[PDB]
C-alpha cells in the first residue's frame, strides 16, 4: 500500500591543484607583559591565559572539507 | 496506494587550480601590556586571556567547502 | 493512487584558476597598552582579552563554497 | 671630608647596514643573449664578458670605529 | 665638605642603512639582448660587455666614526 | 678622609652588518646565453668570461675597531 525510497546519489568533487605551498614567520616579538592583583574574590571557576606571545598555524597541503548530513524521519 | 520517492543527484564540482601560495610574516612586535586590578568580586566564570602578541595563520592549498543536507520528515 | 518524486539534478561548478598568490605582513607595532580596575563587580559570566597586537591570517589557495539544503516535509 | 666619583655611563649603539638586507621577493631575471662573432681580428690585449644576468652585491665600506677616552687627574 | 660627581649618560643611536634595504616585490627584467658582428679589425685593447641585466648594488660609504672624550680634572 | 671613585660603565655596542643578510625569496634567474664565434684572430693576451648568472656578494668593508683609554693619576 505505502512505499517511501531514499535513494539520493552524490558523484560531487572537491578539489585542489596546489604549486609551492609556504609560510614564513620571520623574527616576531612578544613584548613585557606585566599583571598585579590585589583583594579579588571569585565564586565560580576562572579560566586564565598569561603570555608573551601565543601563535597557531595551520597550513594544510589541502584543507578541503565535505559535510553531508541526510536523515529519514518519523516522530 | 502511495509512493515517495526522494532522488536527489549532485556531480557538483568545488575546485581550485593555484600557482605558488606564499605567506610571509615579517617581524611584528607586539608592545608591552600592564594589568592593575584592586577589589574585583566575580560571582559567575571568568573567562581571560592577556598578551602582547596573539597569532593565528591559517593557509590552506585549496580551502574548498561543500556542505549539504537531505530531510525527508513526517511528523 | 499519489506520487510524490523529488528528482532534482545538480550538474554546478564553482571553480577558481589562479598564479601567484601572496600575503605580505610587514613589521607591524601593536603599542603599548595599560589598564587600571578598581571596585567592580560582576554577576553574571565575564569574558575577557587583552593584549597589543592581535593577528588573524586566513590565506586558502581557493576559498570555494558550496551549500545546498534538500528538504521534503510533511507536518 | 671629600669625595669625588667619576661614574659615565655608556649605552650607545653604532650600527651599520650595508649591502642588499631585508628585501622580499626580490627576483631579477636577465632575458636571453645571444652573440655571433665572424671573421674579427684582434691585434692587442682582448678583455670580454658575456652573459645574461649580473646579480652583484658589493661593500667596501660599512666599517665603524668607536674612539673613546677617559682621564681623571689630581696634579 | 666637598662632593664632586661626575655622571653623564650616553644612551645615543649613530645608524646608517646603505644599499638596497627592505624592498618588497623587486622584479628587475632585462630584455632580450642579440649581437652580431662581422668583418670588425681591432688594432688596439678591447675591453668589452654584453648581457641582459646588471643588478648591481655598491656601498663603499655608509662607515661611521664615534669620537668622544671626558676630563675631570683638578690642578 | 678623601674617597676617590673611578667606575666608568660600558654596555656600548659595535656593529657592523655588510653583504647578501636577511632576503626572503630572493630569485635571481639568469636566461639563456649563446655565442657563435668563426674566424676569429687573437694577436696578445685573451682573457674571456662566460655564463648566464654572476649571483656575486663581495665585502672587503665592515671592519670595525673600538680605541678606548682609561687614565686615573695623582702627581
Amino acid at each position: 500500500s505505502v512505499q517511501i525510497v531514499y535513494k539520493p546519489v552524490d558523484l560531487s568533487k572537491v578539489t585542489s591543484k596546489c604549486g609551492s605551498l609556504g609560510n614564513i614567520h620571520h623574527k616576531p616579538g612578544g613584548g613585557q607583559v606585566e599583571v598585579k592583583s590585589e583583594k579579588l574574590d571569585f565564586k565560580d571557576r576562572v579560566q586564565s591565559k598569561i603570555g608573551s606571545l601565543d601563535n597557531i598555524t595551520h597550513v594544510p597541503g589541502g584543507g578541503n572539507k565535505k559535510i553531508e548530513t541526510h536523515k529519514l524521519t518519523f516522530r
